[PDB]
């Protein structure tokens, strides 16, 4: 059936079509560290023909403290993304997490995010609906799949047809988060059949790692629009988030599993296991 | 042992002193449908002589649409909390969604909420903080209690001490919650002790009420630094937040049962079950 | 409403009656600590009008390993039983494991328990069913209150109508419990309003203690029809179960708290919180 | 890493192996319906190159009533599968549910199953064990996958190493399950790496099916040593378990998938994602 289709530039993101990648790290350290990331990302995206859009955020807006390190900030921020546009030439996802971020982001980026926790609020919704940017919903972990529906409702209420909902993991007990398979159906039949990607690093989050491939296959295996990851040259170093990072040499096997499994699982004829 | 206290005015709110009464109505629908409210409450527990703290949200920045019912705005909400305070001379309680809010806000009211949405986002929790107001943060339900300790440190990193914690259950399952009775104490632990309330009102949250004074006594046995509650003379009529509202004309009988209660619990000498 | 009313010799457990205490200690380790906890158990209750029977299991069933301490066994528990019988005139609770030791059991014990993992299985039901002694269910940590309303028809299919149904916590992520202070009332509605009683020891299960007093009066301030608890001399030295066990010493304050609850509880009047 | 290796006749079940298929029906209805279903999986299996055991219970000992349909009971069951295998030449698992069961089981069939419910209990495990019979373990809804380790060991103790873990689900709320993609990985690493298998009919359970084929893809994608399933011919007229049957006709396109995404899946080199 349909599956609604939302495209970044010669990037055509669906459920039906062979997943896209947004994969980057999770913030802005240095010029320098992102470049390096952002080059690996695309010599071995482009040679494995998979579409993708590079992720890193500009600001950590929900730490511990208010003196943990939180990236660039905006300006700067934006500044870098500037660079591996023209230095690399590609699509770039990253979160805002004020109404007033919404357009000057846009102005930059080609997919814009909205925060878990944020997920539910107007003004933000709003702002960042109007700037007709392609917008990627980060799925609340206390609210169920089958809510995903008013979201996209409110996007569209503010002009805005281009959302992908990403899931992210449900709150499972305390500090704990497990990844419900059956969900991405939910959200999708609740959208429209919206796109529907896969956050597997944030997915895996204590209070990680030797299961990202595991967790990602799983996943993979579902049928999905797209994967959302994060990486790093040297996963237990990095400032803001820990473990649950891909270590960076590892990323080519990694996706050609999910190559592997996506044209696979995207490849099979209809199945009903109802009747 | 030393319970932290955070005193609103010629209130003391403390965990192991008499119950604070953080009680109300969920949106500022109309300053007719206000005074009314306000008006019972003040006249009930001046009556049995409950410290009390009106609470009554101005804006309704996470509901289902864009168009839903906010409330009143900033602006016009202000005004009829100013009123409230002129007829009748009580402190207010009322939640803030943006940085840019806090002090407006604070220069009229006497305690400023953090949504438990946004309660780990930095920017709004230091301006917040910079306020000087007294603080009441609703705990996530999808954090665990033992992490309160963070956020009541960036608030005194923001130079804020008068942090009140409020309870309002956690997520059990998908769309629902249950009320850890066991996390009160937690809370108190890892955050110096500060006070612990406790939200019944939105404890009873499903996607209701009859139950209202079982969770709430349930609560209060376990020894509170106080409660918050909402309550409306037509529980299924309102606008925003539906049933889990109490019935105005219940209040009486309903806080009878609580000061009661209380008193008992307050009274008990110390009792260590582990040795 | 009418409770049900259960009744066990001189003792009539209900809902809307003072509390029976169902305490005793988790394994029959020796006769001679037996008779100690038993002895302390008589006094206290004896002392403030509290009804009571004593509780020990004779055979831990469930354990670790093949080797394991599980308790004198079936045929030297009843001896015990027998004597603190002739010692103390108690009543007797004691679980059960198997459909042909109900009988020989319920020839000895007043009250025959239902373990939460065997809750479903039709033929210890049956024969435990009649055996036409008082029954004490424990409810699953994997069912939700709603369902008990099964298991006590089962029962009366089998011509027992003297079930008592007991919580003891609910699943609450991976090896952690938490208790729905809500679930009592259900429970209660969908049984025909069977007695409802909550095993405080159990529910603090982790894979403990300062926090028994805080729970029970938690659970006895929703108003109940018992409570179950263990003790022992010393809490971290049992072979069986281990902490969340009180300390003997401890029994009497604990218990006056709980009486002063459910006293002040059991005496309010109705209040309807719901319109 | 050496997975270990349990073997069923001329089936070697492990989990570096291609996925071994316990599939069937739930209850052993008539001798009607069994032949026919079961003639269905060998022609399937056999046609498809997939090792196949054939599941069926003989007797319902955890419904609702001690009235509902529970099957045809040991006696009548055992004859049954006599034919089965007279017939057809299969391997065969059903549960059995009390010690005394055992081994008249087991000299009948080729695998035994411990029931969820009945998994921590001592003296079912140590019959079991005592049997050498091929022992699946359906892991309990409220266990954490990394408790697993001593089911394994008990049964060890009781001389039987040929122990397969099979994961149903867990516990998400209140009448609800999840299926941790993660737990597979933690039940091998706790267990000396004993096979693992995932029955995926269970786990969609609530209080079903076009989700079959998702979750059991996702299972499978994970790299498991089986897949456990049942099916009916009229998936809503069957006396036991309701849907979450795979419908009969669809046995086959069903198995394509999981035959397919398991050689892809098993084909894969090491991948390790920590560093």
């Amino acid at each position: 059936m349909k599956q609604k289709v939302v495209s970044i530039g010669d990037i055509n993101v669906a459920n039906d079509l062979p997943f896209v990648l947004f994969g980057g790290m999770n913030v802005l350290e240095s010029r320098d560290l992102a470049m390096r990331i952002c080059e690996h990302y695309v010599t071995v995206t482009q040679k494995l023909g998979i579409p993708y859009v590079f992720k890193a955020s500009f600001d950590k807006a929900n730490r511990s403290s208010i003196h943990s390190y939180r990236g660039p900030g905006l300006e700067e921020g934006m500044k870098i993304f500037q660079e591996l546009k023209q230095t690399f030439g590609v699509k770039i996802i990253t979160d805002v997490h004020e109404p007033s971020q919404a357009q000057p982001v846009a102005d930059v980026v080609d997919v814009i995010q909205l925060p878990a926790f944020l997920a539910r609020q107007t003004d933000l919704v709003e702002a960042m609906a109007k700037t007709g940017a392609v917008i990627n919903v980060k799925k609340p972990q206390f609210v169920s799949p089958g809510q995903m529906g008013n979201i996209v409702d409110k996007f569209k209420e503010g002009g805005n047809e281009k959302v992908i909902l990403c899931d992210r993991g449900a709150n499972f007990g305390y500090d704990n988060l497990v990844v419900d398979m059956l969900g991405f159906s939910i959200m999708k039949k609740v959208s429209g059949n919206s796109p529907v990607i896969f956050d597997v690093t944030h997915a895996l989050q204590c209070r990680r790692r030797a299961q990202v491939a595991e967790l990602a296959r799983a996943g993979m295996a579902v049928g999905l629009a797209g994967l959302f990851i994060e990486a790093h040259p040297d996963p237990e170093h990095a400032k803001c988030d820990g473990p649950s990072a891909l270590p960076l040499a590892k990323l080519e096997p990694f996706l050609k599993q999910m190559k592997a499994i996506d044209d696979l699982v995207k490849g099979f004829e209809e199945l009903d296991t109802s009747k």
